[PDB]
C-alpha cells in the first residue's frame, strides 16, 4: 500500500545504494576506536527505517523533519524517506527551538524524527514524533491519519527542502543530475575516504554524502566537537584515514593558527574541497604550502542548483593573484553574464549577474511563488520558449580564456581583499563602514564569528 | 567555433546514434528496390549536415524549420540541429503557405530547410533557406550574421517545437527539451516494447511527434526505421506491398491508416506473417475496425498508446487477445514507470471512487518547457500540483477526462471542454441523436470539417 520509487526512476535511494548491489562489503562509513559500516549493512538499515515509515500511512510529498548531524543513522533515514517519496527537511540539533518552530509552522511536516540520544522536546502535537537508532525507528506520537492519493513516485518528486523562512525545494532528478555531472568530472574514486564537516541542514553535507556513496567510496563524518580543537581534528583525520577533506574555508582557520606543523603530517590527504565563500588567499597559500601533495578545489554554487563549478587552484598559487577563478560550469551546465537590462556582457573583466542553465534546478521556494518568479525566470536569451534560468544574485566576470571570477552579490553593493594585501592580515571582513581583520573604523580580532554552517557571521559582527 | 552538445548531456544526437559505436553495420533505415542505410552511414550524414550548419553562425536556441516527411535526410538534419542546440520545427510539405507564414511570423526561425526535390517557393527574405540531400546541405540564402552568446548546450535546451492551432485560432507551439524527449525514449526502451531485430513501419508525418516517437524508439534501440511514404499509404495495395517488401515487424500509425486496408484489401493484409506488433495513438480506435484488424493478424500484439505532445506520451496498454465482445471501451492502462496520474474533480480534489471521471493531471519526466510565446496558456496547463500546491512542483493539467477500473487501470473519457459531433449555439447532436471520414494531415477525424454541414 506504500508507494516505493522504482529502480528505473531518479531517486536518492537507488543512486546512493547502487554500491550495495556491486560491492556490498566495501566500507560506506568510517566513524569513532575506528569502525567501518558496509554498503550492505547501510542498505539493511535504510530498508528497516523504510518499513517503519511505511506503516505511518504518509502520502508522497508529505514532509519529515530530520533533526541530526551526518551519521549512518541520519543518512539511512533520508534514504528511507527518499524511497517512499517523503521529502526530508534536514535540521541541525544546534538549531534554537525558536527557529525549529518557525520551520515547523511553514513546512507543516507530518513527522519530526531525531536520534534516540537527541534532546529535542516541545515539538507541537499537530506534528508526529519518532526516534531512530541501529535498533530501529520507534514512534512516540503517530502522525494524523490521511488518505494516500499518489500511485507512483517520479524523478520530479521532492527529495529534500533546505530551510534558512526560505525553503529551497529540490527534486530527486535535480540532485542526482548534479551527482552525475561531478561523478563524470572524476573528482574522487571508490578508494577515497571523504572527511565531511558540514552540518546536515547545509546541502554541502548532502553533496558530500551523495558524491561519496554514489561513487562507492567511504564517508568520514567529522563531528563538530572534533572540529573545534585543532589537534583533536587532525588526530581524527589521521586515525580515520581521510584522503579528502570537505568544508567551508573556516574549518582550516584554527589549524593554520595553532598547529601548522601537525597539519603538514596528513600524509594520506590527496584532496581538499571548499565552497560557501571566498577562501582568504593568505590562509589558502599557507594550507597549500603545508600540504603540497593535496589537490585543492574551489567549488562554486548555491542551494537552488546545489552546485555549478569545480576549479582546481593553481599549484602553487601566484603570490600576487588578486582573485581565485570559479572556472567553468560542469558539463551540461551553462552561465550567461547579463547586465542590469538582461543583455549579455561580452567585455572581458566586466561584471554581470550569473544566469545559470542547469539540470539540477530547484522546483521553487516553499510556499513563496512570488520569490520563485523573481529568481527562476524566463531565459533572457530565449524568453519565448518558457525555458527558465537561475537569476543567481551573484556577480561575476570572465578572463581571457572564459573562466569566471566571483565578484560578490548584486544586493551587497551600496575593501576586504585590498586589506588582505597588508602584511599580517590573514582574514578581513568589511560591512555597512566598519572593518574587522585577523592578524572609517578598523577592529583587529583573534577569530571571525561563524554561522552554524561555518560562514562569516556578518550579522554578529554588525552588532559590535 | 559552433557549440556541440557533449556525450554526457541528454541530446537526441548521442541518444539516437549510440548504435553507430556499438553496431555500425546494423540497418537504421529500410526504404524504396529495397535499400538499407547503416547506423554508420546515418552518422556520417548527420556529421556532414552538422559541419555545414555550424558554418551559418547560428547561436544555441536559434530555430530551423524542417519541411520534410520522415526520410533518412530529414532525420540526419534534425540530429545535426540537435548536436548544435538548434531547435527544429518539423513542418509537413502539404502545409498551406498561409500556415507556414504563421509559424515563420511566431517562431522567427533563422533558417528554413527542405529536401532537394521539395517545392516550397517564396519563403520570406527575413529567413535563410537551404536544401538537403545525400549530396549535402546546400544554402540558397544564408541566415543573418549574429553574435553567438551561448557557451555550452544543456539537457534543458529545446530539441523541437511542434506547431498546431490551439482551441482559439492562436498558434500552439509545444516546446520540448532534449532531457524531456530522451526521458520518454528511456522509459519505453525500459518496458522492452521492441528489439534491435525489429523493423518499425512509421506512417506519421514528421510534424506529429508520433513520427519523432517512432524515429527515437527505433534508433535508440538499434532497430531499423521503415518510413512509409504518404502516397503509398493512401492506396491500400501499394501500402501492403511496401510492408511486405521491407520486412516490417512493427506497424505504427493512428487508427485511420487501417480504414482503407480493412475496406478494400482484408485478405492481403492477412498475408503479413512477419508483423509481430501494431502501435496506434491519437484517438479512439473504433472497436469493430479493431476486432477486424485483430481477426486478420492473430499473431500480432496490438498496443493502445495514450499521451499528448506536452509529455510526448504517457501510457502503453496491450489490447486484450481476444477482445472480450462486451467491452464498453479500451483501457489506456498504467502510466510508464516514473510517470504518475491524479484524477481530480472540477475543484482539484482527488477522485477515489472507481468508475467516476476526473481530469488527468500528469507528473512526468518528459514535460514540455511551455507554449511558444504564450506564458498565459502555459500557466493554465503547466500548473501548481493541487496535491502539493506549496512546493512549486508542476503537473500537466491534461484537458483529458478519464476514470479507473477495479485494478486502477485508466479509461479515456474524452475532453473536459466537450462519428458523433456536438455543434453549438443546447449543442445539436449530428452523426456521420437528432440527424445522422475526412482526415487532418496527422490522420485524425477532421471534426472541424464535418461541423461545416
Ligand atoms: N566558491 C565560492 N566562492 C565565493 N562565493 C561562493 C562560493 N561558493 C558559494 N559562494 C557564495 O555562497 C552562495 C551560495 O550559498 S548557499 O546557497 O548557502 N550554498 C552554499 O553555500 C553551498 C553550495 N550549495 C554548494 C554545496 C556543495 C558543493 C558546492 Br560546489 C556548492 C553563492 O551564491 C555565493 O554568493
Ligand atoms: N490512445 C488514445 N486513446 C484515445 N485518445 C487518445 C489516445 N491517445 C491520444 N489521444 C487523444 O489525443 C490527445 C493528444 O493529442 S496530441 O497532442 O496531438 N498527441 C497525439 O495524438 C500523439 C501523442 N503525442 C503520442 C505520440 C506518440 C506516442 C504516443 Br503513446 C502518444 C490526447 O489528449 C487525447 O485526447
Ligand atoms: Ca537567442
Ligand atoms: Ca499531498
Amino acid at each position: 500500500r506504500a508507494a516505493r520509487a522504482r529502480e528505473s526512476v531518479d531517486n536518492l535511494y537507488w543512486f546512493m545504494l547502487a554500491a550495495a548491489n556491486s560491492a556490498p562489503d566495501t566500507p560506506a562509513f568510517v566513524t569513532r576506536g575506528v569502525r567501518t559500516l558496509s554498503y550492505r549493512e547501510l542498505r539493511t538499515r535504510v530498508d528497516d527505517f523504510a518499513a517503519a515509515l511505511a506503516e505511518l500511512g504518509l502520502d508522497v510529498d508529505d514532509r519529515v523533519v530530520l533533526e541530526a548531524n551526518v551519521t549512518p543513522d541520519a543518512v539511512a533515514m533520508l534514504l528511507a524517506c527518499s524511497l517512499l517519496g517523503l521529502p526530508f527537511i534536514p535540521v541541525s540539533p544546534e538549531t534554537p527551538s525558536g527557529r525549529l518552530r518557525s520551520i515547523l509552522d511553514t513546512a507543516e511536516p507530518a513527522l519530526f524524527a531525531q536520534a534516540e540520544d537527541g534532546g529535542r522536546a516541545d515539538v507541537p502535537a499537530t506534528v508526529g514524533t519518532a526516534r531512530f537508532g541501529a535498533g530501529g525507528l520507534r514512534v512516540e506520537r503517530a502522525p494524523r491519519a490521511r488518505v494516500r492519493h499518489r500511485r507512483e513516485i517520479v524523478g520530479t518528486d521532492t527529495a529534500y527542502i533546505i530551510f534558512t523562512p526560505k525553503g529551497v525545494v529540490m527534486s530527486h532528478r535535480s540532485v542526482v543530475s548534479l551527482y552525475r555531472a561531478i561523478l563524470e568530472q572524476g573528482l574522487i574514486t571508490p578508494e577515497d575516504r571523504i572527511a565531511t564537516t558540514s552540518p546536515l541542514q547545509f546541502d554541502f553535507a548532502l553533496f558530500d554524502i551523495g558524491l561519496a556513496l554514489g561513487t562507492g567510496a567511504a564517508l568520514v563524518p567529522v563531528p563538530r566537537e572534533e572540529l573545534n580543537w585543532p589537534r583533536r581534528f587532525l588526530a581524527f583525520l589521521g586515525d580515520t584515514g581521510a584522503t579528502q577533506v570537505h568544508g567551508v574555508p573556516s574549518i582550516w582557520r584554527p589549524v593554520l593558527r595553532h598547529e601548522p606543523e601537525l597539519l603538514a603530517g596528513l600524509d594520506r590527504v590527496r584532496g581538499i574541497l571548499f565552497t560557501g565563500e571566498d577562501f582568504p588567499l593568505p590562509e589558502l597559500r599557507h594550507l597549500q604550502g603545508l600540504l603540497p601533495h593535496a589537490r585543492i578545489v574551489n567549488g562554486y554554487g548555491a542551494t537552488e542548483s546545489m552546485a555549478c563549478s569545480f576549479t582546481e587552484v593553481p599549484r602553487p598559487i601566484p603570490s600576487d593573484l588578486e582573485r581565485l577563478s570559479i572556472g567553468f560550469p560542469l558539463p551540461g551546465f551553462d552561465v550567461s553574464l547579463l547586465d542590469e537590462h538582461g543583455r549579455p556582457v561580452e567585455e572581458i573583466g566586466v561584471a554581470g549577474q550569473i544566469h545559470l542553465r542547469a539540470p539540477s534546478m530547484f522546483s521553487g521556494y516553499w510556499d513563496d511563488p512570488e520569490a520563485t518568479a523573481r529568481v527562476l525566470v524566463s531565459d533572457p536569451l530565449d524568453p519565448r520558449s518558457g525555458r527558465t534560468v537561475l537569476r543567481s544574485g551573484d556577480l561575476a566576470y570572465r578572463g581571457e580564456d572564459g573562466e569566471l571570477y566571483f565578484a560578490g552579490r548584486v544586493d551587497a553593493q551600496v575593501v576586504e581583499r585590498r586589506l588582505l594585501e597588508f602584511p599580517g592580515i590573514s582574514a578581513a571582513v568589511a560591512l555597512l563602514l566598519h572593518a574587522f581583520v585577523v592578524v572609517a573604523n578598523i577592529v583587529a580580532v583573534d577569530d571571525i564569528p561563524l554561522t552554524v554552517n561555518g560562514k562569516v557571521d556578518r550579522a554578529d559582527l554588525a552588532t559590535r
